[PDB]
């Protein structure tokens, strides 16, 4: 299990919460240095538990599919919440069976249905250590609008910080103060399965991408990636979903 306090917390502490929760998640093979994750992993060793303590101290235990740094649910006091998905009702088989009771939640966890359910889009709702600490004391108390925002909050702070060292760092600048996310943090997040597919597929093909990824650089610019020399694939991008869940 892997865990992060916002009490007390600063660029640092987030920094080795995003290191711990990386080197949590199983691999056999690096492909161009970047940890490949499995194509699939059997029974209760799927889902990695992360512990997260609001400034007050209060927890949520948060269920992470360990094949895509997908969140499947997550333990609040005696309660359990899980996406309405196929693979979050299976996650629901294996993890915080103790709960004395099992919410599932009225949207499943893709962006598009969380934004339709929070009612706005991911492009303008603050993200950073003080909208992370607010996600985790929304999620404590049942409502189910609140909480598709404070889940966006949550999956872009963990799972897309995980993903990419960009990411990670544009939270920590907001480590004291929310902003909503750049505009390249948003094309990442939407690239990670095609760029995780197009690395692995340049081997075998001399480093150059089968299909070239569109990404928008972090002035405004709009960016083809075309091979892996590019900085998106050597310097930012930390874990790749396997071509077979793609
Ligand atoms: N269940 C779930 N879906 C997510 C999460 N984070 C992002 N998504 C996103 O929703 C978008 C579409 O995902 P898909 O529904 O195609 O698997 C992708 O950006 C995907 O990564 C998460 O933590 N949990
Ligand atoms: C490889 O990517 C680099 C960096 O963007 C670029 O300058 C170069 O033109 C690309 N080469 C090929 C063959 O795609």
């Amino acid at each position: 299990d892997v865990s992060f306090r916002l009490s007390g917390a600063d660029p640092s502490s987030y920094g080795m919460f995003i290191k711990d929760l990386r080197n949590a998640l199983p691999h056999t093979e690096k492909v161009y240095n970047i940890p490949l994750l499995l194509p699939s992993v059997s029974g209760a060793g799927r889902y990695l538990l992360m512990h997260l303590f609001n400034y007050d101290g209060n927890t949520i235990t948060v269920a992470v599919d360990v094949t895509n740094v997908y969140i499947m649910g997550y333990l609040a006091l005696t309660t359990s919440y899980f996406f309405n998905e196929p693979a979050a009702d299976l996650a629901s088989q294996y993890v915080f069976r103790s709960a004395r009771r099992k919410i599932t939640l009225p949207y499943s966890g893709n962006y598009e249905r969380l934004q339709i359910a929070a009612g706005k889009p991911r492009e303008k709702i603050p993200i950073g250590l003080p909208a992370l600490d607010t996600a985790i004391s929304t999620l404590l108390h049942y409502d189910s609008t609140a909480a598709a925002g404070a889940l966006l909050v949550l999956i872009q702070t963990t799972a897309e910080a995980a993903r990419f060292k960009y990411i990670e760092q544009q939270i920590q600048e907001r480590a004291y103060r929310d902003e909503v996310p750049s505009s390249a943090t948003i094309s990442l997040e939407n690239s990670w399965s095609g760029l995780s597919k197009q690395i692995q597929l340049a081997q075998g093909n001399n480093g150059v991408f089968r299909t070239p990824t569109v990404l928008v650089d972090s002035k405004g610019n709009r960016v083809q990636i075309t091979n892996v020399t590019s900085n998106v694939v050597t310097s930012n991008i930390q874990l790749l979903l396997n071509t077979k869940n793609i």
